[PDB]
C-alpha cells in the first residue's frame, strides 16, 4: 500500500483536478480515445465521434469525464479502504461494459499524461510516484474483482 506521506501527495495532486474537474475529465478521455481508438468502440454514446474536434466539442463527453473523475476522486479519498466504492465499478465495467483491465491501464497512463500536460513543471517526481502507486492499487483491486468474475 501507500504510506501516509504518499497518500498526502496523492490528495494534494488531486487538488489540481478538483479545480477543473470537467477540463481534466475531458482531456483524459480524449487522450484515451485518440491514443487507443478501440476504447471508443466500448461507448455507443461516443462512437459517433469521428475526429478530436468533435470530441473537444462534445458536451456529453465532458459530462462523462466529470462522472468518471468524481468517482475516482471519491475512491482516492478513501486512501485504500475503498472496497464498497470499488466493487460496484469493477462489476459494472466487467459485466456490463466489458472493459478489459488493459483499458484501465490505458486510462491510468492517460491521467498521468494529462497532469503533466496541464501542469508542466508542477507535477514533481515524488507526486508522479505517489499518484502512480494509487492508480496501480486501484487497477490491482479491480483486477482482483475481474478474476473473481473470470472476466478477460
Ligand atoms: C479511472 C477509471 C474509471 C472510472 C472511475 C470509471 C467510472 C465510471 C462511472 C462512475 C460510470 C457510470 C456508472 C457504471 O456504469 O458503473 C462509468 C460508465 C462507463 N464506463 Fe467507466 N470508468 C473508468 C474507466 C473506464 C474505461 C477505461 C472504459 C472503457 C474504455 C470505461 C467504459 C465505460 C462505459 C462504456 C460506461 C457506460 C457509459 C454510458 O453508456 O453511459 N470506463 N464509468
Amino acid at each position: 500500500g501507500l504510506s501516509d506521506g504518499e497518500w498526502q501527495q496523492v490528495l494534494n495532486v488531486w487538488g489540481k483536478v478538483e479545480a477543473d474537474i470537467a477540463g481534466h475529465g475531458q482531456e483524459v478521455l480524449i487522450r484515451l480515445f485518440t491514443g487507443h481508438p478501440e476504447t471508443l468502440e466500448k461507448f455507443d454514446k461516443f462512437k459517433h465521434l469521428k475526429t478530436e474536434a468533435e470530441m473537444k466539442a462534445s458536451e456529453d463527453l465532458k459530462k462523462h469525464g466529470t462522472v468518471v473523475l468524481t468517482a475516482l476522486g471519491g475512491i482516492l479519498k478513501k486512501k485504500g479502504h475503498h472496497e464498497a466504492e470499488l466493487k460496484p465499478l469493477a462489476q459494472s465495467h466487467a459485466t456490463k461494459h466489458k472493459i478489459p483491465i488493459k483499458y484501465l491501464e490505458f486510462i491510468s497512463d492517460a491521467i498521468i499524461h494529462v497532469l503533466h500536460s496541464k501542469h508542466p513543471g508542477d507535477f514533481g517526481a515524488d507526486a508522479q510516484g505517489a499518484m502512480t502507486k494509487a492508480l496501480e492499487l486501484f487497477r490491482n483491486d479491480i483486477a482482483a474483482k475481474y478474476k473473481e468474475l473470470g472476466f478477460q
